[PDB]
């Protein structure tokens, strides 16, 4: 057992009760929700997926699909329906074969309601031939996709999934899959304390054949986090029937139907992942370039007024590039310090900058470190350009 | 129509020109975005972001769940996730049937979930606990941008973004006034005609008063967001008995604070921006920050393999500086220069960028242009260098 998910709801990564966050609540997307911290968390997560698929080589699309699959659906498929609770009303009423019709209706609602999607590679595949344009009609190019999705545990379970979907031909397509198995694993531990607990893994036949898997090493045992799959021609044509010319790119001088590639992760997963890895004094080590918070910063011994002065002049300095500043600098007591520092370690800040008098009586700070843990002395002037490289520096190793 | 069929053509709006119609598109009912659209609504929403959230660190990102479960007020309009393994048992059973089918539609609107018509609810289920997150200060802020579920019957996806902005009652209406004039500001920065944006006042709700602004469209005004004062009301409600438990420093007072609710519908938002930029000499003229491709550039009078690869160096040099390339320096026949000078314009791209021969034996390449339509020299060195001052420029104004 572990007391993560303590500091946790004290430092609003994750929100809810402390029965309502159950561990098997966490994992099936039926937590109440995320706190500021665990939004900001996710988002840069979010951010950073998306540079290292999408912006890098933009030969990928983001797209835009919807959140359910409307109209008729097959003989089954077991997910809820979304039935238009203004009708229920009128049915609890007219009267009409208060034996009968009400009991042949539900026949027509299992059949003609649509639902919430389970993926987002639907959505992905029918833009395909939009989108086959858009590259003249030459392959590979992907569609990438970040959103919700809702998954039944009857509860309903929520998770934030990013999707890639490559659309490559047969020849290089089992190819591909290893270099996005290689991109996916290797991005992941990017990021971890401990790359040792991200693993990969084999499999096949489930819409196709060839398929790997990311897990996660929770304290208790490995856990999914994304998965690939190389489904090849099949869906693309099974969604799209008709002219086969209609889809199909081009290799070199001929043309050929491309075959689906599928990349998946579980970002909500994917957070906590790295909450555990960066616990086990409490502290959270997260990475510099998944850290909510980049630095906090407070005032000390000197004035008042005079002293928050500089304080907006560098919340504003460093959000003017792009650095999360925590203003604490408007609380109350000095609230000790190690009662201040201790917190920022759960907060998972990165640096605590703190202005004092003898800062106007000069130009230093002194910002102190949530890993080397120093209380070195800084000039206030050359501190952003320090935290936009140590910042951009974590990255970059 | 003329920019209907653009934004089809040019992969702005996705569907057939039926499916994609007037109805459709504000009923927020269509089929959905292509690339250009999304990455427009994107910056909309990137944009959206900064100008109420970034700053101010009063205001905290809230992560609100798309369904609410357990026990529902049954009636009213929204949309019902009713289970099929719930729904089942009864059709294809026959389980007594006869006099019995009715506690089940009853029970329904009871026991089922329900997919969510705004953000506000979801919201103040945050403020208790993102009280302590402040100090109990007012004001402070609760961010989010999402999508909401209204119907037609048919579903309907909207892209929302809100402020739900918590006050004391002294200032209630102080705040109201502000937001107005902020977001109408917002709107009116990125727009050709601003003229077109206008705001109005109103009351009687939840609480009382509250300003709706519009877009001027082709064919009359339409709502395209909405500020309210609900008061303590909402917030009341909320949490009956336990009042203790909410109240928010003003200076010295203890208080319940006032919920500014602020929503903006970003879908419909997108679509005033692609017509204010509208109205054979066609172009889009999107503002700058919100264009969905800031710089197109492809090759010309030379060689290939010799003259693409230095484009890579402005598309990386580009990329890695946030600014949206569109690599055309990868394209086959010709086509000219017009037929792709006027392609360009319907995407909206600001600058087209055309590196030559006349640029790989010294160093000057050819850039074009949208507005001026003009074309001067410019260094292949000292493009980027304008291009984030000409954006770091109509940004701020």
């Amino acid at each position: 057992s572990e007391a993560l998910l303590e500091i946790c709801q004290r430092r609003h990564f994750l929100s809810g009760s402390k029965q309502q966050l159950s561990r098997d609540s966490l994992l099936s997307g039926c937590h109440p929700g995320f706190g500021p911290l665990g939004v900001e968390l996710r988002k840069n997560l979010a951010a950073e997926w998306w540079t290292s698929v999408v912006v890098f080589r933009e030969q990928v699309f983001p797209v835009d699909a919807l959140h359910h699959k409307p109209g008729p659906l097959l003989p089954g498929d077991s997910a809820f329906r979304l039935v238009s609770a203004e009708t229920l009303r009128e049915i609890l009423q007219d009267k009409e074969l208060s034996k009968e019709q009400l009991v042949t209706f539900l026949e027509n609602v299992l059949k003609t309601s649509g639902k919430l999607r389970e993926n987002l590679l639907h959505g992905a595949l029918e833009h395909y031939v939009n989108c086959l344009d858009l590259v003249n009609k030459r392959l590979p190019y992907g569609l990438a996709q970040i959103g919700v999705c809702f998954h039944p545990v009857k509860s309903i379970g929520e998770k934030t999934e990013a999707s890639l979907v490559w659309f490559t031909p047969p020849r290089t397509s089992n190819q591909w899959l290893d270099f996005w198995l290689r991109h996916r694993l290797q991005w992941w531990r990017k990021f971890a304390m401990s790359p040792s607990n991200f693993s990969s893994s084999d499999c096949q036949d489930e819409e196709g054949r060839k398929g790997n898997k990311l897990y996660y090493n929770f304290p208790w045992g490995k856990e999914l986090i994304e998965t690939l799959w190389n489904l090849g021609d099949h869906e693309l044509l099974h969604m799209y029937p008709g002219n086969v010319s209609k889809l199909h790119g081009r290799d070199g001088r001929k043309n050929v139907v491309p075959c689906v590639l599928s990349v998946n992760g579980d970002l909500d997963r994917g957070m906590l992942a790295y909450l555990y890895d960066s616990f086990q004094r409490k502290v959270l080590k997260l990475h510099p370039c998944l850290a909510p918070i980049k630095v906090a910063l407070d005032v000390g011994r000197g004035p008042t007024l005079e002293l928050r002065q500089v304080c907006q002049g560098l919340f504003n300095e460093l959000l003017e590039n792009g650095i999360s500043v925590w203003p604490g600098y408007l609380e109350t007591m000095q609230s000790s310090l190690e009662q201040l520092y201790s917190k920022y370690d759960e907060m998972s800040i990165l640096f605590t900058v703190l202005v004092t008098e003898t800062t106007l009586e000069n130009g230093l700070i002194h910002l102190r470190s949530r890993d080397t843990t120093m209380k070195e002395m800084m000039h206030i002037s050359k501190l952003k350009d320090f935290l936009i490289k140590y910042i951009s520096s974590a990255k970059n190793v």
